[PDB]
């Protein structure tokens, strides 16, 4: 549900993200991990990460937040009609993955707070809105396509 309105607003700030997408990627995983530590148990690479730092160095790190955020981009792109490209994200992530939909609210707390850390003057309260609206609507598409497979939404 977002408006053309809103949905350009998503697609300019995405826009900063597309001029650097694995350092954004990058950002978002240490802001999720360091905002919730247990997220860091989801990808077995990853356990001998004990501290910013370490995730700092990472090139596993990095090239995870960049497929992330490459494949985020390509659903928001879509406006809604993203039905193609969110199913594949949610079947893996609940089945292979085992992600809960809580687990996407705090990802999507990272995006937002990495988007207000490094674009303050482009992300004001219209883009933050619309950008909050645009992860909702993924996070419900999700929640939703895990309730089909059998999972919990
Ligand atoms: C904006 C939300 C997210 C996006 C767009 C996203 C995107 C992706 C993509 C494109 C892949 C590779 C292809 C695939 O397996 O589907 C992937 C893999 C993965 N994702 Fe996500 N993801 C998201 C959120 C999460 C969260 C919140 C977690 C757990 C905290 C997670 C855990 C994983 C793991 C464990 C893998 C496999 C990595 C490996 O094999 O080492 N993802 N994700």
């Amino acid at each position: 549900g977002l408006s053309d309105g809103e949905w350009q607003l998503v697609l300019n700030v995405w826009g900063k993200v597309e001029a650097d997408v694995a350092g954004h990627g990058q950002e978002v995983l240490i802001r999720l991990f360091k905002g919730h530590p247990e997220t860091l148990e989801k990808f077995d690479k990853f356990k001998h990460l004990k501290s910013e730092d370490e995730m700092k160095a990472s090139e596993d790190l990095k090239k995870h937040g960049n497929t992330n955020l490459t494949a985020l981009g390509g659903i928001l792109k879509k406006k809604g009609h993203h039905e193609a490209e969110l199913t594949p994200l949610a079947q893996s992530h609940a089945t292979k993955h085992k992600i809960p939909v809580k687990y996407l609210e705090f990802i999507s707390e990272a995006i937002i707070q990495v988007l207000q850390s490094k674009h303050p003057g482009d992300f004001g309260a219209d883009a933050q809105g619309a950008m909050s609206k645009a992860l909702e609507l993924f996070r419900n598409d999700m929640a939703a396509k895990y309730k089909e497979l059998g999972f919990q939404g």
